[PDB]
């Protein structure tokens, strides 16, 4: 029952790459069960990058973060915490494999589209502070036999 | 401005299309202004489908948009409401050119993916019977001028 | 169970074409149940194409279909014949519609790049020209319940 | 030897389409022969759109095109100008069947992405007026006994 | 003759839709297709096609599981293409996989990875042979072979 | 602003690859800022491969380049001197990694589809090589503040 949090961020959203960010979740087998687009505001950021509050560039973030909406959604299957983080690829673009989504669309670090969960830890607590137990549907995925052994 | 309602149906979840109906949208340059993923009641869906009550087999279609997660959106955009039928393509895939959402992955009017409004006043009528007005988010596009004359 | 007979023939061999045929039916849903790459000897071809002797230059188009290897395959879904049909195209390119096989791909009705079947009738006479039917495998497909009621 | 001359307007080069347009044909066979990236002044422009100058509408047609930088191309092949107006899609992109480039990617006449020649006589009185013959490339594809019969 | 590999894909890759993909990954790079079929194959097939595993404890798993359903074995032939085609594939573990090779974009569990290869010419050879009769293997000259390899 | 020098060589032109290539960059939100089809001469080919004069190989190079036409093109964009190299992939398609161009459609060295800038004084030298002033073109992109921060 592993779930990764996945956050499409303001621009992900204005170069049109909600879609494809799904997508490559999707066609790796992975569970869509939550999302919804929502302006995010100040207080839910800095508690979502509370281990970054220390930090010179901190305010800057939260507000580049509330300054249009977000995607945030959840995705569940094996390996998805660590998978995600090779398919978003490393945080600075430049360093970033071809075929990962920030090594096929980015070029800042402070532009890279997409959010995703460093961490078993971090995956649990993002997913509760963004998703209210309601709003994460549960369903029996057809292919499961053909996905997981 | 012209916005229209998209809802994946619970087949389009099952088989990893949520990104793909979404990416078509945003690739015409769309705004996407909400989303979620939700289990449908059956007094939303008896309403959503009023209009099919005079039709044959009412509660079998019930009973699958019940049979697991929906996805319904909304985007906006010039001529969304004409343009969005046109992308999904004939409600009988059978009749659907390829090239079209239903054309392309669809072998069953029972099981064709993705449902979307049929005219301004249904889209208007389905916006609000599935989103609040405080679930749909407001942005400017950079690209507004580059789409639109 | 319906089952249509689809073939790639030498052009679309020789241009690196048969995995997009395969996959424009995958992503429909339909089952592969049989293929195979050979070469196609005259007395097969010459049956075949039975119905085309009364047209004119049938040498030509026997002489074409064994210039290079061809692949026969067989395809297996609800609607498949005549979705197959539309799925390939117009047989003249210039009539295809865009998102078609002919109309993404090809510009002579002469190189085509992929046959078939116009009819059940037709199809299950090919499917036994080209196949044994210990040729054709049988399974049971996962995402069944959601690619038809 | 049939050639058709096809334009990426300031829009399709500010949306990041160019290659999009360029594969559409590549992928049906037909050779690109001449290709440039150039701010069209707005004498040239008034030439090509030399039918439209006495209209109510041809200043706003002139700013728009001398906008951005545009991309004039000439391509080569069997039925290039017809198959050319159907890859490109009806003027009006509510009326362009999906699959089609105005189909897929434009909301607005006035913002259709790309520019095709409407005839024969159109295409090359367009080509010699964007390109000098010795702008035009001459090789022999490898493909062609693959694409023509 | 020119270098050829084994591909094959598996039940899993077979049900998920992803043949098609996995030729065209091939196709794309200029690989020629040479044979291909589908089949249900025997344990007694398997188990020669995997005799290098039968030591191994989880050998009975496989060989049952590559039998559960059909299989499409396939030949491709082009310079470097053993080699090629395991980097195509991507890792075993699909989690070790980059993204844009098979594994790394479509597989999450190595017992469900979609596709085998040949791991070496040694292999590709005694694989090719063991999956197909001679007659089963198609020659014809590529139009585009003075672009692709000098 | 940086730019880099993107060169399609003769065996990407008959392989239907010119638009791939630039997708590869438009999507990555490169801007196009210059491009031509043409015959490279002798003498043109000699200077831009200047570096490579003492080699064994040079004349057979030299001579391959002027085989067939060639696209030169500049990018324009943050990082994309080092980007561009990530994306064309290792030199050697062997050792290029899968999403990148030489690692998704090449097989040998020889004939491995693109040329790229090695560095910042390669890029200039390149493109004023390759491309008179007045062809180099500049616009303002409309999602310059989403791509770059």
């Amino acid at each position: 029952p592993e779930r990764t949090f996945i956050m499409v961020k303001p621009d992900g959203v204005q170069r049109g790459l909600v879609g494809e960010v799904i997508q490559r979740f999707e066609r790796r087998g992975y569970k869509l069960v939550a999302i919804k687009m929502m302006h995010a505001s100040e207080q839910l950021l800095q508690t979502h990058y509370e281990a970054l509050k220390s930090l010179s560039f901190f305010p800057k973030l939260v507000a580049y973060m509330s300054s249009g909406p977000v995607v945030p959604m959840v995705f569940e299957g094996r390996k998805v915490v660590e998978n995600g983080r090779t398919m978003l690829g490393a945080t600075k673009p430049e360093a970033s494999c071809p075929g990962s989504i920030r090594g096929d669309y980015c070029q800042d670090v402070g532009r890279n589209v997409v959010h995703g969960s460093d961490s078993t830890e971090s995956a649990n607590r993002e997913i509760n502070l963004w998703f209210s137990p309601q709003e994460l549907c549960q369903y029996k995925q057809a292919v499961d036999p053909w996905i997981h052994e």
